């Protein structure tokens, strides 16, 4: 059985939806954001809530599944794409870049919901073209649309990115999610060997450097007194497996199974100061400042979408408890 039902969340809009394992809120109006998952089996918020509205546009990338398009950052606001030069606003001043796109504080329209025995299903969708500041800086009809589908224990979140435009335009997309993350009792893991070294503007140099801690990286570890804002590298492109980031909580045995498809080829991990009890691991379809390096598209992971055509990339997260 499940349902859907309209809220206000912190004076805003919002849209509640699940089943009897799983229930999310989302908020059209805060770029989309899934702003709350519980386990309902255990009663459990799984995601970092804000107190309140001011609080949340404050930090909008740091509560609940905020989008990234593009994810992270790119020197200089800057870059070219087959031979034209684009300008993005420098948003970061301290390191002068351009950081986290277009999307995380825009409204986005619900397109539809579906309700059958195989899930209950929100889509979400906004329309580049439409907001004439983006324009500014990428004069390109990019629609983005987002499909939010709980079935059994799952929340599947599917982005399928359009090119409606007369121009090629290349794109990645992340999520910059925000779990609950108590340093003294979660323990977390990820798929993951090699990792990409950053420069102090937290721009990669281009080097890959193995990760000594890998091991325990993969099997799960704790992770206090580990400062992480680091980009990884997935190891599903070398070695196969899984692509995926665990965080277990080892006092209601909950595990939190976060997957992505093959064309989430870099993890974001970030935990601030690891005392501001959340973990940010964030799936990211290419590595920040993608756009300006001169590697291999297998690699970067950057992809083009010509006039017309659509590309749909997947994630989800499996709440287990064991
Ligand atoms: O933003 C335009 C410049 O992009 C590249 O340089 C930046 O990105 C590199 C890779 O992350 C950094 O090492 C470098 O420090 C940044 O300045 C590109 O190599 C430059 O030619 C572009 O002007």
């Amino acid at each position: 059985a499940n349902f859907i039902e309209k809220i206000t969340y912190l004076g805003t809009p919002a849209i509640k939806a699940g089943n009897e394992h799983l229930e999310m809120i989302v908020v059209p109006e805060w770029g989309s954001n899934v702003i709350s998952l519980v386990d309902k089996t255990t009663n459990v918020q799984l995601l970092r809530e804000p107190e309140t509205a001011e609080s949340f546009h404050d930090t909008p990338t740091l509560y609940g599944i905020p989008i990234l398009f593009p994810p992270n950052r790119i020197s200089d606001g800057t870059f070219s794409f087959r031979g034209r030069t684009y300008h993005f606003d420098i948003n970061e001043k301290d390191k002068h870049n351009h950081l986290h796109g277009f999307l995380y504080h825009e409204k986005w329209n619900v397109v539809t919901t579906k309700q059958t025995d195989e899930g209950v299903i929100v889509e979400t969708e906004i329309d580049l073209s439409e907001l004439p500041h983006v324009q500014k800086q990428f004069p390109h009809h990019a629609v983005v649309r987002m499909t939010y589908t709980i079935k059994e224990n799952t929340l599947f979140k599917h982005a399928t990115v359009m090119n409606k435009g007369k121009e090629a335009f290349p794109w990645g997309i992340g999520y910059h999610t925000t779990f609950i993350f108590p340093a003294e009792s979660s323990l977390f893991s990820l798929t993951a060997d090699q990792q990409w070294e950053l420069d102090e503007r937290l721009l990669p140099t281009g080097k890959l450097m193995d990760v000594p801690y890998k091991e325990a990286l993969h099997e799960g570890m704790d992770l206090r007194h580990k400062q992480l804002d680091d980009v990884f590298l997935s190891s599903y492109q070398k070695r196969g497996g899984e692509n995926q980031a665990v965080i277990y909580h080892q006092h209601a045995h909950i595990s939190i199974i976060y997957k992505a498809d093959e064309q989430f080829k870099h993890w974001v991990v970030y935990n601030a100061d690891g005392k501001q009890g959340y973990l940010c691991p964030e799936p990211y379809t290419w590595v920040t400042n993608a756009v300006n390096l001169d590697l291999p598209s297998s690699l970067t992971g950057l992809q083009v979408l010509e006039p017309g055509e659509e590309t749909t990339a997947k994630s989800s997260i499996t709440i287990e408890l064991n």
